[PDB]
């Protein structure tokens, strides 16, 4: 677990690393992202989805789809 706290929490920590992370893996299957996408990684990770939003796109670019 490694929680900074037992109730809310803020960027970085262990639940940062698997947000990213997770993304990478999980969006994959589709590669175009949303509000409620951020959403539902930045409540089960405790991020804003403004935070989520710079990895979705970093994710995006990382990957790159045919050249």
């Amino acid at each position: 677990g490694s929680h900074m706290a037992r109730r809310k929490r803020r960027n970085f920590s262990k639940q940062a690393s698997e947000i990213l992370n997770e993304y990478f893996y999980s969006h994959l299957s589709n590669p175009y992202p949303s509000e409620e996408a951020k959403e539902e990684l930045a409540r089960k990770c405790g991020i804003t989805v403004s935070q989520v939003s710079n990895w979705f796109g970093n994710k995006r670019i990382r990957y790159k789809k045919n050249i």
